[PDB]
């Protein structure tokens, strides 16, 4: 169930029950994107600045923005009036040499400090393999419980981001992984739907890899349209909690088509936390052509991406007001 | 402010506003004491068994018992009727090669699970140098906030144990540390008295090293009685929260003499969490002579230790009902 104070915060990150939220808590991934356009490492100024620009120019078209508290704090100060704030709570990345991918909170933060920094919602990313080591998964469940309790005490929405994986498979983009994806994504959602975790909204992947779905590829087809529909219906049945889709690395167009497919399949998602699809193109422009030109790109191409996305959301998304349970 | 549920739980670990608590969450320290009487590493069995025995025979004489959830789970089940339970939440010990001594929760636990395991109160041990690295202390402050928030959400008493230290001094027993103890202990208490930490009871050291106070030793003297009195008065001024004394490594006799001295000085402690002084002598008996002999020792020498302590407690301690602020 949802509390009155949590609901009131949830309304801040939404518009009319729909979360049309801009994702820009990327840290490692952004450093990589920037590195492919210049000689040196990305500086603190560069990361802080592009986040400021994206915040300034695109939050007028988003119901909320997700930012990291490491680099994105300047960007929290420059939001358009109606734009809610989500702050990431996890340390970025994982040790790829080991299999466990254990969760770890930013050492300088607590939910109380995140709330004090303006957060309307707490976000935490957990890598989860539902078929993985049981003691590792006990470890992960205890960790989420702690964070859920923090969010219960501070009476603020907890958004749990679930990234599925397999202990034995390095590459999430492989065909071998694609066959397993529905099981990993839906099984994880199902585990973290238990009241014990205090989750208010799930932020999840689409249950299939669209690159291997009939009608979306020139190559190997691992699911028919009907099979992909079934995987979305399974996602819909996997939880009772509201959920929003993360875009991962896909283009504005593929994501948009994914949302149409999702809605046609009967998936009832309350929004998206869309990142790279919207702002990826500003990275080359900012790094090579400077600050002023990046601003122009955001107000034209960047706006086009986000505005198209909002149009699709308006047609496809199901308000969380349909799903949320009141605490009276 | 104390909540009605938190107070009800706190009553379970107390008798008439006084916490006469038996402390047996020792892990590393117990392994050390056992290794002094046999050849090898102490077995899991041995640690679990002695905890069961001390619990079985001495909890009839304590308002509560403190246990660790790593080895003490068997011992939780053998408590006398009136005896409440506190469970430790921290990983035992610390890396002695670095100065930071950063807090870290047992990876398999959350406050929720500690409650599920029967805890009436949650104890967490933090090493704190009030004069230490500011960013390290920020880390520690954030960390306690998380734990405090957990305990607020689960509506369960949070006992914060503060062990003071100096970043430059490894040995707490030394004369060099003795001169610094009052400032370290009282300063730490003062910091963690802020509402933001959600602490209900402070578990703290006596502010001086009694073994170096005039009148308590033949040998080196580092405080006059007038100076020891001042340290106890500063301790009483350091917080508004109820606090209880840990006995650390000191003998039953010196602990009792400390309590009388503390009360004379004006210290208003609400009880003790007393460990080694009470049961230490059962350790050689159990390892060398076995189960039955340890039991006879607990029912005789062990009872004597605790019964004398309780008598002194009755004369010296001030009930926490004199200090706690109700929520309405």
């Amino acid at each position: 169930t949802i509390t009155a104070n949590k609901r009131h915060y949830l309304e801040k990150v939404s518009h009319q029950g729909i979360i049309s939220a801009l994702a820009f808590d990327q840290r490692g991934a952004l450093k990589q994107m920037m590195a492919a356009h210049q000689e040196g490492e990305a500086t603190v100024t560069q990361i802080e600045t592009l986040k400021v620009l994206v915040s300034e120019e695109l939050t007028p078209y988003a119901s909320s923005i997700l930012l990291d508290p490491e680099y994105g704090l300047l960007a929290t100060k420059v939001r358009a009036n109606q734009t809610g704030l989500l702050l990431a709570y996890e340390k970025t990345g994982y040790d790829a040499t080991t299999t466990s991918r254990l969760p770890d909170c930013l050492v300088e933060w607590s939910v109380k400090r995140l709330k004090a920094a303006g957060a309307d919602a707490i976000k935490f990313l957990l890598y989860y393999d539902v078929d993985g080591d049981e003691q590792i998964n006990l470890q992960k469940q205890a960790y989420i419980e702690r964070i859920g309790s923090e969010c219960t005490a501070e009476d603020i929405p907890f958004f749990l981001e679930l990234l599925s994986y397999d202990e034995r498979i390095s590459d999430n983009n492989s065909a071998a992984y694609a066959k397993l994806k529905p099981h990993k994504v839906n099984g994880a959602m199902s585990v973290f739907s238990d009241k014990r975790f205090g989750v208010d909204v799930l932020k999840v992947e689409v249950p299939v890899n669209m690159a291997y779905v009939e009608g979306f590829t020139e190559g190997e087809v691992h699911y028919s349209q009907a099979e992909a529909i079934k995987a979305f219906q399974d996602q819909e049945a996997a939880s009772h909690l509201p959920y929003i889709y993360l875009s991962a690395g896909v283009s504005a167009k593929l994501f948009q088509e994914t949302l149409y497919f999702a809605a046609a399949a009967g998936a009832q998602f309350s929004g998206v936390l869309c990142g790279r699809a919207t702002w990826a193109g500003s990275v080359p422009v900012y790094i090579t052509k400077g600050e002023d030109e990046a601003r122009k790109w955001l107000c034209t191409e960047g706006f086009q991406n986000i505005d198209e996305l909002n149009r699709v959301l308006e047609e496809t998304a199901s308000p969380w007001t349909e799903k949320i349970l009141e605490h009276h």
